[PDB]
């Protein structure tokens, strides 16, 4: 395997020039707090913020205090107050001990019952420094964007690294895609690192590869394969398209049962992703797209064209069908260690253990059909998810997930996003990894502080 490329360690060297240059922000530090009884939960709350507000507490570093917190035994009844300082902490503490809401602030009574459903999608959510600033800051995140960085090279001849360090590189359709399932590798095992794990997962469109990853139905190097695979033919193929081979995509807010009839206006028009309960992404020749966006406008509904020239999950993909075969000979689908929502296979659920899904031919089909991603969803949340995670550069899918659980009627869900643009990213992920704590998913939250040196990296907190 090719080795990280002469030019990705000149913009690292830059990148952390830059960096070792700006003022240095105040981490985010999780602060938890538990009990079998949130009645005492909440008076322990209340005992660590009145010893905070002392000068032996003053003088602790919220970090050594976290860590001490970290280390006490983790109760049914669980809470985390993220803090930058120590009025934000007592502030926050407060919170907790009235059992009152805030943005910091997350208490729950008790653990929720099923463990969490890890969404990756992708679509909408790249941007320019995506990734990046974690890529610097974090070693084990860091180590992964090279494992997959080093595999697109084999595959492709081209390093994404680059891409992520390079701030005057911007992401076209093949970019987009190789570089965003390098981004959900590594948070994914981030996350496993952390001692999280998925129980369920669920693809969206460009988002597969990744979850076949993580549901442990392909290795890295096949899932690579993948999305190599699909992302060069699909980024291939739509620049060479001109003229009446020209296929837009368009955000339509319709359901199934409303496109159905739409359709009977519109022949050539095809539905690319059945996105959220009435949401769906259309396809087809631009006349027609054009004209059922400006009848969703005329009906005061949402409608937003896509930037491309070609449509996904479409009959135009007949024509790479062929290469996509034969450049996929050979990966071994493996049996799922987890749960799989299949959005390809209609959004059916695939159990721990059960055959093989990620064939050769799954593939074919994932490009060519449509994506069942609210069927996929509301099936996770029928047999009891309530807590959905997303690997992404921006929580652009939590957005149709909060959509379909509504819809089906669970009004309150655990929407965990990750990565966010304009967000700092190693305060999002220690958020993310607070979050999977509280509600009592597996995290070992002993990791989200380093091994202590000495006792000045512990905080004499009441007992
Ligand atoms: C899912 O997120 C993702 C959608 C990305 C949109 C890319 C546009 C599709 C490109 C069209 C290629 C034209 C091929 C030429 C045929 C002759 C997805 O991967 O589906």
């Amino acid at each position: 395997l090719p080795g990280v490329t002469e030019e990705a360690l000149r913009l690292k060297e830059a990148a952390l020039e830059e960096l070792a240059a700006q003022e240095v922000t105040a981490p985010l530090v999780p602060l938890a707090v538990s009990a079998f009884l949130t009645s005492r939960k909440k008076a322990a709350a209340a005992e660590l913020a009145d010893w905070m507000q002392s000068p032996e507490g003053q003088a602790s570093s919220l970090e050594s205090i976290g860590r001490s917190l970290s280390r006490r035994n983790h109760g049914r009844s669980r809470a985390v107050v993220l803090a930058h300082d120590h009025d934000e902490a007592i502030k926050g503490l407060r919170a907790v001990a009235a059992g009152k809401q805030a943005p910091n602030v997350f208490s729950v009574d008790g653990p929720v019952t099923t463990g969490p459903v890890w969404v990756l999608a992708g679509f909408g959510a790249q941007h320019r420094k995506m990734g990046k600033s974690l890529y610097l800051r974090n070693e084990v995140f860091a180590a992964w964007i090279e494992k997959v960085d080093a595999l697109v090279q084999d595959e492709l001849g081209y390093s994404v690294l680059e891409l992520i360090l390079d701030d005057a590189q911007d992401y076209g359709i093949e970019t987009t895609q190789v570089t965003i399932f390098a981004i959900q590798i590594a948070l994914g095992e981030l996350l496993r690192h952390h001692g999280a794990k998925p129980a369920a997962v669920i693809g969206q469109s460009l988002g597969e590869a990744a979850s076949a990853y993580f549901a442990g139905g392909l290795s890295l190097r096949d899932a690579t394969r993948a999305i190599c695979s699909r992302s060069h033919l699909m980024g291939e193929g739509e620049a060479m398209l001109f003229g009446e081979y020209i296929r837009l995509m368009a955000l339509v807010e319709y359901s199934a049962d409303e496109i159905r009839e739409v359709f009977s206006d519109f022949p050539d028009l095809e539905v690319c992703v059945y996105a959220a309960p009435t949401q769906t992404v259309i396809g087809g020749p631009p006349e027609q797209v054009d004209a059922i966006l400006a009848r969703a406008e005329a009906e005061g509904k949402f409608a937003r064209k896509f930037a491309t020239k070609g449509a996904s999950h479409t009959s135009q993909m007949d024509p790479l069908l062929g290469e996509l075969t034969a450049e996929l000979q050979g990966i071994k689908p493996t049996s799922p260690t987890c749960g799989i929502f299949s959005t390809v296979h209609e959004g059916r659920y695939i159990k721990p253990g059960g055959e093989p899904i990620h064939d050769v031919e799954y593939w074919k089909k994932g490009l060519r059909h449509s994506v069942y991603f609210t069927h996929g969803i509301r099936n996770a949340v029928d047999s009891g998810h309530t807590t959905f995670l997303e690997l992404a550069p921006n929580p652009v899918a939590l957005m149709q997930v909060a959509l379909t659980t509504a819809d089906a009627g669970l009004h309150d869900a655990q929407l965990i996003p990750t990565l966010a643009r304009k967000q700092d990213e190693v305060s999002s992920m220690v958020s993310t990894m607070a979050q999977l704590y509280v509600y009592g998913h597996d995290l070992d939250i002993r990791t989200l502080f380093s091994r202590a040196s000495g006792p000045q990296d512990y905080a004499n907190i009441p007992p």
